[PDB]
DNA sequence: AAAAAAAAAAAAAAAAAAAAAAAAAAAAAAAAAAAAAAAAAAAAAAAAAAAAAAAAAAAAAAAAAAAAAAAAAAAAAAAAAAAAAAAAAAAAAAAAAAAAAAAAAAAAAAAAAAAAAA
């Protein structure tokens, strides 16, 4: 639900490319922090299959 | 009383800055090992000193590698043009001590007010 209430967001995309791994991320949390670097997505897709 | 400049209304153009949160690097300032340098002790190889000696400069003189002369030929270096690197000369500057103008505390004394006595 939306913060409102009045709409809906998706929890999570049904993504088909491995998202995280190709174009990385990044972000500073309270606690932990994340720090993901780019892969290529060939490469990537060859290590799924 | 004339001139000039600020400011404010509302639709337009265009910008700037402070912090949180984690993880890594880069400056920049300290204790603290670690070795030069220096003062002040005892200690010990070198100059002195002397007598005694024999190894290399003189001297004779031949001769054999030599330095000047002659010639031919190759082409390194010097001086004149330009084009870059790197350092004193001179002038400028931002904090920084000096001076001057405005805000807060001070009481002396009185106007106006509030309150109560007989």
């Amino acid at each position: 639900d939306n913060y409102d209430g009045t709409e809906k967001i998706p929890d999570v995309m049904p993504t088909k490319i491995p998202n995280l791994l190709v174009n990385g991320s990044s972000g500073i949390a309270v606690g932990m922090a994340t720090n993901i670097p780019p892969h290529n997505l060939t490469e990537v897709i060859n290590g799924c299959l």
